[PDB]
DNA sequence: AGTTACGTACGGCACACGTAAC
DNA sequence: TGTTACGTGTGCCGTACGTAAC
């Protein structure tokens, strides 16, 4: 609907897990207005706000987290242009006493080489964790389903 | 009613221009609330636009005749400024100015600090001129407070 | 080898609070 | 004497970026 002006989408970090990331997790075709689906490996960040949905300063992107290697363990996070880098120690989502969600911040390199170029656009990736563990998780999507927020400094 | 997460986070320019403008221009013009923060405790003031964050309006008065110096004293304590103003410029256009209150309770010389945080933000940008000379001599300005 | 991730700095931002002004 | 603002200090956040590790 028409919002009245600077009424926008800014999320807590909690709302993202509880009423976002999780119900995604669970059904494939849950759909948000507020946020989109892409595939970072593909797509790439300068043409990001062009495939985005209801965003003007920020953009939040459904997206599956793929892994690098068979038995890497790790998470692709290459793409054609450059590679995204996680930067500092992960923040924790918390709802009540429980730990519901974890938050990963990543800068993009151009380099796509270890003489990687930095660039302004950072991502927060928010992940299903704690309480939604993949440990304890029916069989879904949870690793892979991950929701990223992407801005420019 | 609206779908969760999304709420009132207005840019700096948002609100100058789209909420206090208009209210200093058109007196009493928006559901956005207004309050008289004149001897209003802080925890008092959601009895709300956000339980997140409080946005009202309010009247600065001046405290001295001749002091010219505005008036951020309650019965319960005091509203005291710190650091600097930050900017607010709609393109190469100075239009408003924020200044940040930390509220001290005690209402002394030296009263015990809390966490309640105002962000106050004026139309210092266009103050200087009087575009329009309100007799009504009352300062608008618009205040973010929440207590994080 | 290439790619990712860890983790401790480091610069900016949001105040904390002493010391000056009205 | 009281009350308010000013202006650096600063502690904490948001990354920067080797150095290690997968």
């Amino acid at each position: 609907i028409d919002l009245p002006p600077g009424f926008r989408f800014h999320p807590t970090d909690e709302e993202l897990i509880t009423h976002y990331l999780k119900p995604k997790v669970f059904n494939t075709f849950f759909s948000a207005t507020a946020i989109g689906e892409v595939d970072l490996n593909k797509i790439e960040p300068w043409d990001l706000p062009w495939k985005a949905k209801m965003g003007e300063k920020e953009w939040y992107f459904f997206c599956v987290r793929d892994r690098k290697y068979p038995t890497g363990l790790r998470t692709n996070r290459a793409t054609e242009a450059g590679y995204w880098k996680a930067t500092g120690k992960d923040k924790e989502i918390f709802k009540g006493k429980s730990l519901v969600g974890m938050k990963k911040t990543l800068v993009f390199y151009k380099g796509r080489a270890p003489k990687g170029v930095k660039t302004n656009w950072v991502m927060h990736e928010y992940r299903l964790e704690g309480k939604y563990c993949i440990e304890n998780l029916p069989q879904t999507a949870k690793n892979e389903w991950v929701i990223c927020r992407v801005f420019q400094k």
